[PDB]
RNA sequence: GGCCAGGUAGCUCAGUUGGUAGAGCACUGGACUGAAAAUCCAGGUGUCGGCGGUUCGAUUCCGCCCCUGGCCAC
């Protein structure tokens, strides 16, 4: 309905941006962004209008946004910054080439691929490219992107793109990009299943060296980021009901040989979850003893004991240990695993005592 | 959209090793009164946001959502 509300205001509206290259890559997204030649707040408030919903402008901005089902619409006006601004002028803007594209939901021309940049190709050819050579000094937290974006899409940065990242960060930009948008680059980099290849990226350019204090790349912290791999795809893979985010752990491991000053700093930049902070508190300290006393376990009930209080989390991270590897194992796909019938409980209650009772007679089926 | 709190009676507020819930003023009833209030005995003072899951058992552990306030990314 967008091309004939565009057309009845004869204007021209286009798909543009990552939502062209996720539809190209055919990724389906509930996220949609518009470019509008003329004003897309009336656009979006007409639309929201005839399908009776709401509509939420901003006219500083000049863009809108307005929820149609489970699609999400954002209309904004074209603008060659961040006279009237032709779409080109609002695509040159952008970072990347595959990022640059758009298409026409112009009722004439409708259907149609708008590439001035060859992102086309770029996409076809796997390659990472910027729109222009002051692209990294515009936005130095595109370095990150750019990377993040060749940890998805298992792309590779040009020649000319890579020079140009290398002297960014060589300029140490990296330092001088605001806080928080690094923060939550890094934010969205975490969620990726390919995070780790970014990792890689990240090791490969030393990035993170600019944006963390104090740390530095070893081949232990390395290992365990591909051990913790193997543990996730074990885990993700049998366990999947279970699931939790497992970037976190990723981003526990690269900091766990930093100091826990800069750890938790760092952890109240990134505004991790609660059980990641507890995870990472506990893992600092309490974890070394903790491997201890698994090292010294006989019976099945002093696992337990050891074990069912602890989070998931806590257990991936044991199970970065060999010896303890199996016993974790056991504990997960078994121990853990029983009941009782009615008669049996019922002689069994004849306050806390009955918990202890229940405690004394787990401990009496297991060894 | 990300996160941090906050969600406890009508209102204003505390509560961790999961194990049988609390304060200050309104609420009912009776004793009291010509009526009423005060006051005494007392006792509602609550599925401690909503829905699932784990657990013998969840205000607590976790997950998905509702609401309010604040940091932001917008
Ligand atoms: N420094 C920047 C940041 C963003 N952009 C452009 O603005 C858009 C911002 O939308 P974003 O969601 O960040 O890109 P997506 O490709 O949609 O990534 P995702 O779908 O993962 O959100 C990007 O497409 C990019 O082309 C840019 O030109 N310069």
């Amino acid at each position: 309905m967008v091309g004939q509300i565009a057309k009845e205001m004869g204007l021209r509206a286009y798909i543009v941006g990552g939502v062209v290259r996720d539809i190209l890559l055919g990724k389906e997204v509930w996220d949609v962004d518009f470019v509008v030649e003329g004003n897309a707040i009336e656009l979006a408030k007409e639309l929201a209008r005839r399908h009776g919903v709401n509509v939420h402008p901003f006219p500083e901005f000049g863009t809108a946004h307005l929820k149609i089902g489970k699609l999400k619409l954002e209309f904004a006006t074209a603008r060659r910054e961040t006279e009237p601004a032709s779409l080109k002028e609002d695509l040159i803007r952008r970072d990347f080439t595959i990022n640059a594209m758009a298409i026409s939901v112009n009722l004439e021309d409708y259907g149609t691929l708008i590439d001035y940049f060859g992102g086309l190709r770029d996409l076809k050819d796997k390659v990472i490219r910027v729109l222009h050579p002051v692209s990294f000094i515009e936005d130095p937290v595109r370095i990150l992107r750019a990377l993040r974006f060749a940890g998805r899409l298992n792309f590779k940065l040009s020649r000319s793109t890579e020079k140009l990242l290398k002297q960014a960060v060589n300029l140490g930009l990296l330092k001088e990009a605001p806080r928080g948008r690094l923060i939550n680059e890094i934010k969205l980099a975490l969620r990726e299943d390919r995070f780790l290849e970014i990792l890689e990226l990240y090791r490969k350019y030393r990035v993170l060296e600019e944006i963390i204090e104090g740390f530095q790349w070893n081949e232990k912290v390395l290992q365990k980021l591909y051990a913790l791999r193997k543990v996730v795809d074990w885990h993700a893979l049998e366990f999947s009901e279970e699931r939790i985010d497992y970037g976190w752990l990723y981003l526990l491991i690269l900091i766990s040989n930093l100091d826990y000053e800069r750890g938790k700093h760092f952890l109240e930049e990134m505004s991790a979850p609660s059980w990641v902070r507890e995870t990472y508190k506990f893992m600092k300290f309490k974890l070394g003893s903790l491997k201890e006393e698994l090292k010294k376990a006989k019976e099945n009930y002093e696992v337990y004991r050891l074990l069912k209080p602890l989070h998931t989390s806590v257990l991936l991270l044991l199970m970065l240990e060999e010896e303890l590897k199996e016993k974790i194992k056991l504990y997960l796909e078994k121990l853990r695993k029983v009941k009782l019938p009615k008669e049996k409980i019922e002689e069994l209650k004849k306050g806390k005592e009955l918990g202890e009772r229940i405690e004394e007679l787990k401990r009496e089926i297991m060894n």
